[PDB]
């Protein structure tokens, strides 16, 4: 079909489904309560991402916010997916370092302004302001990364970079490739980090 | 007024209000903490449903997604209501069988993709895809019903059936009756199951 | 710029940022888990409010729902902000009076219908119904204030008053001043109550 990045969306869908299937199959037997918590969180993330990728694939989680004299396609379902998977991720990270609820709520709270503000950046029609939201979102990311303190850092910090050179940002790489880099980013975070 | 199913919406509003009133009155005296938790959850569900039904009654939680060559009315407030009442319900079911947070989060997590995906099915303009979302939502329902394991099963499984023959699905029964069957479904789940 | 209340939005942004900065700086050193919980909640509220005020300032969290023969500007980001800050607030109040989860969920549950219904009132195009939602929202406020039982009462009860004489309600004071009174209201609740 006519949308260059459909194949990256299609690859994304496939890899998220499969990994869900995989963590689902792998969850059985888990009776240890704690272990069940880890498993449920690890299974749910790609599940969610699977439905989000399918919606973008299907062209539903996509919309054309105008800016820079341009009518631009924006996959708002990306943010929809990060809104729910990133705090769960942190839930997992919180069990590792065994973080208090105090730490947890600020971590999860900083996380929501993060994706909430990038989605606002995503959807603003006044190009100049997009980066203000981008910087406020990036500033919340560093809070999280900072309380969270080696691969989450590099993995999470790459989203703001691809956004910035992305076609939602400076516009340095076409959408077809920005989509590509997010997919690779989402699969490693949703599936590999869960595998790892 | 001109919308055939307004009376089913009106009946729905009335029954949700009344039952709220009822569980509200019945909650007083509850000092036992656990009991308070059961009461709060049972009171809140119809409360929410009361406001959702009123909005659809008032014609506000309604919208006309086009598909099948048709401009179709879709009560998106139904999903808005299920998004919040169904996990609370499960909260209650979780206390019965005393389910771990592990079990609880997957149960509540499976539940959100469930209504999230049906709402997407609800709102897609490409008729063919509606059922793909319908099946992904139904597949999450069975996870829940399956971890949840005799009346929740029959009650919950009826939503996907009415959706399917519903005017949001195959279109086998007109909207005026699909609304009817959901109301009967929602009241028994929101009020009777709470009573029961 | 051309929107009379921009300065109240600008003042609002500034005061929310500063107080965030302030509670952020003040949070450091906190190792006591409980104390961390109080600090995280107190820091997060103005953070959120800071981004909401900026969006309204930037004219993004604003929209023009028509009613009374009029095309009216409605700052939906106000509700977006209350949706998340008010339950956190109550989280704090819950720690003071040390409220059970039972009490907590009804408190937080009543709170969501509250802002959810006012936003519906905010957005209905049939002027008459706006107040029905207003009264249902106000009725949920009194539940909260009532379980919550001296300044939260007066502070929280003022939102429904300014709404009512506000330009989203009876229209007794122009928007430029309704915005003013909410800002003063939000800063004292978001920052002063946190300071206090
Ligand atoms: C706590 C602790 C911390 C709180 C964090 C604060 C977050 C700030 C978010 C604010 C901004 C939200 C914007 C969104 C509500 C509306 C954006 O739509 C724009 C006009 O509103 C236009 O694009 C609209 C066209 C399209 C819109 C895409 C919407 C997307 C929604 C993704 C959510 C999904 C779940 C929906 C319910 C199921
Ligand atoms: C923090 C401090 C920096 C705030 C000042 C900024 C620059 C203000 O200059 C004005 C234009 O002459 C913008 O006002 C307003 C006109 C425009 C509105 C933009 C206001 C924002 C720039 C205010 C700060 C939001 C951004 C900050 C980036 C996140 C940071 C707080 C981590
Ligand atoms: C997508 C690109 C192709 C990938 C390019 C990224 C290179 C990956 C860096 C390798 C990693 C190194 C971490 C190894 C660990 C060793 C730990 O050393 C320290 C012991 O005192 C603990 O963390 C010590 C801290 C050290 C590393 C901690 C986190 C890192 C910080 C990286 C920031 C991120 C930036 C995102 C890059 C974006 C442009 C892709
Ligand atoms: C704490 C601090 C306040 C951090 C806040 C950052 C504030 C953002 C300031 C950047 C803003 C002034 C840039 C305005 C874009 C400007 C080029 C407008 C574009 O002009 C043309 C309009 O027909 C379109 O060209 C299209 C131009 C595009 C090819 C590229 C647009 C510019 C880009 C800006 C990205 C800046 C990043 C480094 C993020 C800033 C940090
Ligand atoms: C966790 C764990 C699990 C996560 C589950 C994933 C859920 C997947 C949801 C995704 C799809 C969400 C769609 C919704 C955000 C936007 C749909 O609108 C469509 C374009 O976006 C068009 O119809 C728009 C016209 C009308 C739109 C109706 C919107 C409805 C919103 C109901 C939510 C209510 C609460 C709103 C905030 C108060
Ligand atoms: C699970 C496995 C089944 C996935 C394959 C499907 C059929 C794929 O055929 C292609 C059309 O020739 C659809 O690709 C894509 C074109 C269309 C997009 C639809 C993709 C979805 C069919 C992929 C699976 C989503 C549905 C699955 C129903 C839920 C199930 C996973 C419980
Ligand atoms: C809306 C229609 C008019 C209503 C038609 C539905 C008929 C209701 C079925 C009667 C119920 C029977 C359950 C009795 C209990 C006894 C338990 O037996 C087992 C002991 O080993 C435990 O559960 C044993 C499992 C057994 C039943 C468990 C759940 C049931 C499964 C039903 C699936 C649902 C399908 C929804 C039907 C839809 C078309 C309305
Ligand atoms: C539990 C326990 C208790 C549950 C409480 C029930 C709450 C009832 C809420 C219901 C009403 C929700 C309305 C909203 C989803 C959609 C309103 O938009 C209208 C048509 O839908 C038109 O204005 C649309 C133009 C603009 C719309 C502004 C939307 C605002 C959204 C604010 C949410 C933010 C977060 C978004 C995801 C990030
Ligand atoms: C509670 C009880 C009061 C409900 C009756 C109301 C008045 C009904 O009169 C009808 C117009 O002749 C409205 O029906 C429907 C036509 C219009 C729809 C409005 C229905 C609402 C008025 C029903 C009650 C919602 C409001 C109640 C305010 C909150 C209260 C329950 C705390
Ligand atoms: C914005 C306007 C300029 C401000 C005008 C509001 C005046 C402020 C009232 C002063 C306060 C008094 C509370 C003092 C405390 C003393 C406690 O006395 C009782 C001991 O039995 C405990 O609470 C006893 C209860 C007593 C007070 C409890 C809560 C109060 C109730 C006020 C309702 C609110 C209405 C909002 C007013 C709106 C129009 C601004
Ligand atoms: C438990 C109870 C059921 C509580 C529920 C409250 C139900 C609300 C009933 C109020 C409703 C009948 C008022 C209808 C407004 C009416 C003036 C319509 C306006 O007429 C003109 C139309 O061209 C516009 O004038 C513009 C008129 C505006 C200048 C003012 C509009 C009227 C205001 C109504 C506010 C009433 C408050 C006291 C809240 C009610 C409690
Ligand atoms: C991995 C095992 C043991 C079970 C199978 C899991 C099911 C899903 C298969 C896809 C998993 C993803 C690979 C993990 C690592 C990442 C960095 C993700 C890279 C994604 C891009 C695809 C490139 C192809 C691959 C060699 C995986
Ligand atoms: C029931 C008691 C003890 C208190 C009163 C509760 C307040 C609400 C009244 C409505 C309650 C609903 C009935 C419970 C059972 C269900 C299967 C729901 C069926 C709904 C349809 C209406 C048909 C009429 C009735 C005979 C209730
Ligand atoms: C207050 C201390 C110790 C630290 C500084 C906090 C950072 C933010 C500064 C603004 C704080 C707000 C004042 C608290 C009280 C309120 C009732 C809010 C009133 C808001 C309106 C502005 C009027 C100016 C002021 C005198 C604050
Ligand atoms: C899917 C799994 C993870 C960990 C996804 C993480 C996403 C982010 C950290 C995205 C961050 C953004 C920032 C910091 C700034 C621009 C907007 C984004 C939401 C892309
Ligand atoms: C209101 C109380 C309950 C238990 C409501 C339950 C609703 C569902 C189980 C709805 C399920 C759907 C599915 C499985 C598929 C189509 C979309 C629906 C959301 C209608
Ligand atoms: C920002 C901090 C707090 C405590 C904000 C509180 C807001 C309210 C209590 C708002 C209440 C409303 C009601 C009761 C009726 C009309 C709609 C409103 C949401 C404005």
């Amino acid at each position: 079909t006519g949308r260059p990045e459909w194949i990256w969306l299609a690859l994304g869908t496939a890899l998220m489904g499969l990994g869900t299937l995989y963590f689902l199959v792998k969850g059985m037997g888990v009776s240890d309560p704690d272990a069940k918590k880890f498993y449920a969180i690890t299974t749910l993330v790609p599940a969610i991402a699977f439905t989000m990728y399918l919606s973008m694939l299907l062209g539903y989680g996509l919309t054309m916010v105008p800016f820079g004299g341009e009518q631009n396609p924006i996959y708002w379902a990306r943010y929809a997916d990060w809104l729910f998977t990133t705090p769960l991720l942190l839930l997992n990270l919180a069990l590792l370092v065994d973080a208090d609820q105090g730490t947890i709520l600020a971590l999860v709270g900083a996380d929501g302004i993060m994706i909430g503000t990038g989605l606002v950046g995503a959807l603003t029609k006044v190009y100049s302001y997009r980066f203000v939201w981008w910087a406020i979102s990036t500033a919340a990311m560093l809070y999280i990364l900072y309380v969270l303190f080696n691969v989450t850092v590099v993995l999470w910090s790459a989203y703001p970079v691809v956004w910035l050179i992305g076609s939602e940002g400076a516009g340095i790489v076409p959408l077809n490739i920005e989509t590509l880099l997010f997919m690779v980013l989402d699969v490693s975070a949703k599936v590999g980090f869960g595998l790892i």
